[PDB]
């Protein structure tokens, strides 16, 4: 089966159409080449033959003087921006402008989504974790948090490659003149409103990509304090460990000072017990001189 | 309700009035469109028909030849320099250079009185937290600590948007040429004074982002120290736990030895007490003997 | 012996031959010198008499504009691609536009193919380590990632060589006049198909480079992730140990009591029962008391 | 009080004065206004009106084509180099080649000596802490480097502003004309020299930059050193420790089933004394065999 | 005595001499000046009366249309260069490209052996480290692989100064004029060749430092991989003596049990066995109850 492109047709009107077209004759009907309607890129944005062609992550469009035309919208959930939006923003100037303010606005507006979502669980993960009251953290918000910044990456790619792609064209006049394709069809400054309209949207996205990177920071900053906060509390604990371990062995000592000194043989002592009471005495107090002591030589340390 | 603007307006000799006009009725009075009073962007320095349109994180200035605007100025604190100091600085060049001084000087004040107060917050509490003295630290100067690293973020977006936004303008002489809107209005040089103030803002703001850097980088040396410092006092800690943990192990070894040797049963030894005697003895020398040769062991690691 | 070329020669019409021919014959029938036939460089691109000479890691190509030459093939597993896909790539445009799209074509899918064998091991070995459910991880695992990380490093090394060797000549235009090697010969546009042709492959090794840079950080994220985790679960393992020693302590405390009370001597209370079963239940009951008193006082902590 | 200048002035002969002159006779004086002599920039370099304006952290200096001028000079350690060294230097170039000389050395110096007094400081004191002969290391010395690496990046800040300011002046043309203000005075290329000065400065200032680069990046390697030393040492206890507890958990399970045996009561078994010397026996090798096949078991791993 | 220089000459036939020689006289003899050779940088190319200049680490070289000077070459190794090699390079083009080409293949080859040598012992000594088969590692190979880091760092600052200063001069075709003294002095484009060699040794210095980049990312990569291999050591330590704590308290809890029951009192049940048998049976089976049940605790966290 010859390859098709499942297209949705725009006229100045407003008025939409769709249908499958072969590859050959859509080809045909323009005056293009398969060597352009290939969208071997991610992002890209390109002029041949006075035709526009725009693409994104997921979006193939196509701008002619008299129409505009979108490829490969199944099953991505654009009919509602495609048949109850994007009608009304189509209906002085060019069409040209309109259609690449719309789409750009449409592609703004889906980042500025992403981001909105992504920032309040990040925010809650990392106030929640650094909650110094807890000795030991979650794991599963650790996983989210992971996943949540691969995306946070990932938007921050899609972000400098949108920024890339305008300022290359936004440095050259000739690629400008160039997307005034009805003046060279059908032979007030184009060239300042297109500029006008690169200029907001590139500055759009380097605000976004300023507050991803703010995020990114604030992560990095977050991840120390768990790991300070986690060293403060495994010395606390340790230290807690260690005196008791040195109570521990002065109180044995002086156990088997009483256990060996209370051997089952004839020692010749066994008719007082004043010396018993001494010794109980004896050990029952030195267990506690002895610790005291020992606690004021970790102090000096 | 129609949208409406809450303007001040100032005047030349420093005439000052406060209203509110509708946002097409002040389309009406100038020559602009509600395309270039949207402020969709954080910060903005524009130029439209003669008309000079400047915006910050919560200013929006617009400069005419003969007067001044300033929009949304409710709920913001600017009622002090509003009516108190304003008048007086625009009180021989003309008024564009007056107004955009002013309104620099005012944002360069701010973020100097923010980096002010940021400093020594952070360098008490990094001075707090290195103490060696002691063995954990807080969590509460943490927090703070946080807190103040993610304004100082924001201050250095901030300031890098100010830059580049100014140098922007300071490359091409275009729109150097085009701030001289009076001269455009009604046909020495304002381009060196242009370029001389342009230059200077940026300096001062070069310098306030080094500072920021330097704090930042201090931040993070400090962080490494108190890494340090927690990791010495565990193994402190640890090697004293160990030692007593040794002497333990021995003194436990010769109470074993001594009950063993103390059956409930009949030996043929209960006749004896200078056997009693020598076992006794024999544990407390061996007990410090192998505990001397253990702490040897030790040390030769 | 004098040094000489396993070459191999590919026609216009896609005819293939192959030999060995010393380097001063194949310096003559060129207009080259052995200046040029160097080769010492990793990755290299220019233009020598109408002759053009592109290396890459493992391959060496000379192209001319009536032939294609290809020189060192020997053991190195292109015996598939040169005696079955080259010549029906090869057979209205110049040989040269061909044979340079092919080699392009050729280096981008080995690059492609890398980067695709690389990307699913370290996904999966992340995710085995990521799983908080085990307090302890492989090393053999991690041996893998370390050799992984170092392959990928490679990748995108020579990923970034390549960009900085096409960049270099797409932004001159006397080298893309240069590249129409045919014109000079024998004196629709060549240079616009060049360009087009040089910035698709710069644009898909700058999407193959930010891949690298997004595996990259996600694997500085995953160690982080896994300190986190680890240092989380020696806190909780010396919390439970702490708690152990605590009640250890305690109970070794009133043994203590109770054998230095049990002394092999007359104390004079060996007539009654009632006062041990009452030291009996005392001890019991006081080791439960203090053991919560002292979890109460970690726990306040 | 009016405010008033500190001024010390040089003749070209190298005569020297010194007196104190308010700023409005010197602004009269000279062609300048109150504008320029302001100094609101750590460093500066400028020219208005044929006089050379030029500032840096402590040192403003005003060079005119007939005489130089040193403003504020008190309380700054300077005398030894005002009175006793710059009249040298400046007794067949102009005085503007001769004045820039000798303070551009002068700065140069000053911090050479700043870097050669900081390095040696630092590389002992790494030195010390590198030591792994020790389990634990001094807290003053992490002080001391803490301090020395905050002056190691104040004068890193000091020397890129110090080379963004000559490079802002060395890429044009215009300025290098501007600073022959003897020639525009009063009307063998003074732009060579010129270039040649500014491009020496540049270049040994950059010498500068890249060994305090070495020095931060030395500090960060030693830095995780010392993190690798420490947790080795960690380990290393931990291990010494665990046989211990080993060997003692054996003991005291062997120690328990003799005092078990050990009961106060009738067993039957008080006949015989062979049977306390197997069990004995039984005990004393028993709790080494269990221990010598836990520490095979904790081989294993 | 008067500064003097130890020179070495040779001809362009390459006959060799070597004499010392007094500055001043040598500046007669040429038409430079004491400005010029200073040597004040660590790395310098320059021109000046149609004679160049250049310098190295340790290298200082004069070149002259028909002869050619080294300075300074005593106690540096260089017999062997200088009486073995460098006639034989210098015996159609004329004597500055022959010169240029020696001296940037010396230091090339000086680079790379420094390279070579470094690689092996770093590539060696990680491998010994990563063995996860050992819970501790060694200090020494600590030590050597800090100063091979060192080292290191500073193979990479000399290589980005070669680059640098080559790209300095392949930017401006003035200096590349200026490079052909020949023609200059004495009235095919020299051009194109200087171009070429600049750009084939640029290269080189390039794959250089990339070579030293992935050694260094390669360092880092091992040293988190030793972090993470001692923590989950450690972690596995901390288990195994919990479990034998755990096991510790539970035996030593039933033996406080049995030894307080061995009251030396009087308690009514010294006539019966069966009792004392049951509480042993009771004690020992209990022990292993508490035990299991504890590690099922310990388990299911
Ligand atoms: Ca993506
Ligand atoms: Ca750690
Ligand atoms: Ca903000
Ligand atoms: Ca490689
Ligand atoms: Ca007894
Ligand atoms: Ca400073
Ligand atoms: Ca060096």
């Amino acid at each position: 089966v010859a390859p098709v492109f499942t297209v949705t047709k725009f006229d100045k009107q407003g008025n939409v159409t769709s249908f499958e077209r072969k590859k050959t004759e859509l080809y045909q009907e323009l005056g293009l080449q398969a060597r352009d309607l290939r969208f071997q890129h991610v992002m890209s944005i390109t002029v041949r033959n006075n035709r526009i062609i725009m693409r994104m992550e997921y979006l193939k469009a196509v701008i002619t003087p008299e129409c505009l035309l979108i490829l490969d919208y199944r099953n991505l959930n654009l009919e509602q921006w495609l048949f109850r939006e994007l009608p009304s923003q189509l209906s002085p100037l060019p069409f040209e402008f309109r259609a690449i303010e719309a789409l750009l606005q449409y592609w703004i507006n889906t980042l500025q989504g992403k981001l909105s979502i992504l920032q309040p669980l990040i925010l809650e993960t990392l106030d929640a974790l650094v909650d110094p009251k807890h000795s030991s953290v979650d794991r599963s918000k650790l996983h989210i948090l992971l996943q949540n910044g691969k995306s946070l990456s990932e938007l921050e790619t899609d972000i400098k490659i949108f920024k890339e792609s305008i300022l290359e064209i936004l440095d050259e006049e000739e690629l400008l003149e160039e997307l005034c394709v009805s003046k060279w069809s059908d032979p007030i400054d184009h060239a300042e409103e297109m500029e006008l309209l690169l200029e907001n949207y590139y500055r759009l996205a380097d605000d976004l990509s300023n507050a991803a990177r703010e995020l990114r920071v604030l992560i990095d900053d977050s991840q120390s304090i768990i790991f300070i906060n986690l060293d403060s509390h495994r010395n606390v604990m340790m230290r807690l460990n260690l005196q008791l371990t040195m109570g521990t062995f002065s109180l044995s000592l002086f156990g088997l000072m009483g256990v060996a000194f209370g051997m089952n043989l004839e020692s010749s002592l066994e008719e007082d017990h004043r010396i018993f009471w001494l010794i109980t005495g004896i050990m029952f107090m030195g267990s506690g001189l002895i610790w005291r002591r020992l606690l004021s030589f970790l102090g000096r340390q």
